């Protein structure tokens, strides 16, 4: 249904412009200014994105953006993609450093969710976040310009949780 | 299909979000470097955006950008919003200067239709521009952020054609 348009978009329209990229930011961050070499991307399945992160969970911390990426797109004149590093922290040590960022497409789908006029209903979020990741994963294990850049952390929160945890598990590589 | 989810994805994730500044913005540029007030969206139903507008028409020139509009999103510090103002040029005379743009998710369909895994058939390309088009109108036509705010600009090449012209014809209000 939506959600496989949205992970198409989600790749043509971001991925696959900026992970060639990646490496070549955070080196230049690296040597300028170590951050891990992916891209993690959270997918929480109940679909609710805070655009504070650092809210989240207090043992994730802000620490810097990447260099910025630039691109004139469809009659944009530099257009900016822009990645923010985060320091995660565990029992008041710095456990891990990495790029890291909520997919924004769950957006629409919350957002989807609450407006009539979108045909989407409330009780239909976690299965199209679910397809969401699912479709996202088989781009991904495919697609030329990642998969080695780039990690997906799904997950649901119990019906307590640490978000800190569940990425410094995935850093654990 | 794809298209009503690229569509609510359009509004959701970026018409919502920069149609209520966008005149805060152009008041801006005007008195500090008059731009029409509204944001002209450009939908070829052929799917083709390239990326350097004044590529696409000699008459359509790029002129300046307006102020960046930052904000955090969904885990990123001051992901930025920016867009274009062009001059629009008739037999060598400024005829119209407005902020333009492709619509983006249009990309998306393209590629999607060149892509093998997406299941998306090229020739279904036209019908899904017009599903886009078609929901977009619906969702601004009743949305609170905007319609008077911007203007859609949607086109199908003959099967010789003046794009400058087409953006004119609507900016003589
Ligand atoms: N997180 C994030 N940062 C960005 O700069 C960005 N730009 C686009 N997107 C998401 O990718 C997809 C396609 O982009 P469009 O087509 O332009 O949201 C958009 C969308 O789902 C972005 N998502
Ligand atoms: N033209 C353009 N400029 C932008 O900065 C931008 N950011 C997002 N988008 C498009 O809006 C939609 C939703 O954004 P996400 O969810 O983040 O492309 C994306 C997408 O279709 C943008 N489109």
């Amino acid at each position: 249904n939506v959600a496989h348009g949205l992970a198409w978009s989600y790749y043509i329209g971001y991925l696959r412009l900026i992970l060639p990229e990646l490496q070549a930011r955070i080196r230049t961050y690296n040597q300028h200014y170590a951050v891990s070499q992916r891209l993690y991307i959270l997918l929480p399945l109940d679909c609710g994105v805070p655009d504070n992160l650092s809210m989240a969970d207090p043992n994730i911390r802000f620490l810097d953006k990447l260099p910025q990426q630039t691109a004139d797109r469809a009659g944009i004149k530099d257009r900016v993609y822009s990645n923010s590093i985060y320091e995660l922290l565990e029992n008041g040590q710095r456990a891990g450093t990495c790029v890291l960022e909520y997919a924004t497409p769950l957006q629409t789908l919350f957002a989807m969710s609450q407006y009539s006029q979108a045909g989407f209903s409330r009780e239909d979020r976690l299965e199209q976040a679910k397809l969401f990741c699912r479709t996202l994963e088989d781009i991904l294990a495919d697609a030329p310009e990642s998969q080695n850049n780039c990690r997906l952390i799904a997950y649901q929160e119990p019906a307590s949780f640490s978000l800190s945890q569940e990425v410094l598990r995935h850093l654990r590589q």
